[PDB]
């Protein structure tokens, strides 16, 4: 259940857009005064195959695994447009997190990263409690949206892009390709099983990166084959700090266990992370 927006319910303001399949623009909803990000679908007759066409299964998905999803430290859909079709979701003002991590002059403080860290487990906490769990399976830095860097503010972080969520009764598979954030049982082939699990695997690296600033696993060079071979067999991980608190540093080990059952559920994470 998705609301319908009109042409004359959104002012557009701007364009913004390094979008996957279209132009993303900043707007307002006419009513609220709501700021608002507004992701069109936009095929292209000339350069894509049929193949690639769709990417409309991509933008579908998205709306799909959306439009159930309601919690402050998720990225939330307010409606639909059409002709052409968009998203119009929450317009969320401060960058990614990805993006904050790489201006190194100016390092985040600690009572900011515990809030960071709490907020994103919150939303994934909610993901993993719906019959059936949503699984991401794409976590990474770029794709947490940052509300705001005040270590009081209501909500700090938000769990954003679910373009390759699953929400299954269902086994789920499919070979995943950014592999410093991908666990390790995605990573072999499409051929392998796995579940929610393998989404806390890419919040341990979410939890490196904001302890450390820096990209999980940018400490190696391997080649593509011998770098997932160590990652999946050789149980290949980043270097915790020797400073790292020890409850967050075990909580970091156990998210990223070979073994997707040794993963903590939500409920210890949250607790765990509300204690630092
Ligand atoms: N809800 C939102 N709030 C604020 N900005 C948003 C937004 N949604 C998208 N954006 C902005 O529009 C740009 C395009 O975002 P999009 O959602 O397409 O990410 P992306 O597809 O580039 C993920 P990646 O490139 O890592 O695969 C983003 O870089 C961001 O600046």
């Amino acid at each position: 259940r998705l609301p319908t927006l009109a042409d004359n319910e959104i002012e557009y303001e701007k364009q913004i857009g390094k979008g996957g399949f279209g132009l993303v623009h900043k707007g307002r909803l006419v009513k609220d005064k709501s700021v608002v990000a507004i992701k069109s679908l936009i095929l292209g007759d000339s350069e894509g195959e049929t193949e690639m066409i769709e990417k409309f299964q991509e933008f579908q998905r998205e709306v799909f695994i959306m439009s159930n999803l309601n919690h402050p430290n998720i990225v939330k859909l307010y409606g639909l447009m059409h002709n052409p079709p968009r998203m119009v979701m929450e317009f969320v003002p401060c960058g990614d997190l990805y993006h904050r991590l790489l201006d190194k002059a100016h390092p985040i403080k600690w009572s900011v990263k515990l809030r960071l860290m709490l907020d994103i487990a919150l939303g994934i906490e909610y993901m993993q409690n719906q019959n059936p769990p949503i699984v991401h399976r794409d976590l990474r830095s770029p794709n947490i949206f940052l509300q705001s860097l005040d270590e009081n503010a209501p909500v700090c972080a938000k769990v954003a892009d679910f373009g390759l969520s699953q929400q299954s009764v269902h086994s789920v598979s499919g070979l995943l390709g950014n592999f410093q954030w991908m666990a390790p049982e995605t990573i072999g082939a499409e051929e392998e099983s796995y579940t929610e699990k393998a989404d806390t695997y890419s919040f341990a690296m979410i939890l490196y990166t904001i302890l450390t600033g820096e990209g999980p696993f940018d400490e190696y060079s391997y080649g593509k084959i011998k770098f997932i071979n160590m990652i999946r067999e050789e149980g290949l991980r980043p270097t915790i700090p020797e400073d790292c608190p020890p409850r967050l540093r075990n909580v970091i080990e156990l998210c990223w266990s070979g073994d997707p059952k040794k993963r903590p559920h939500f409920s210890y994470i949250v607790k765990e992370l509300s204690e630092l």
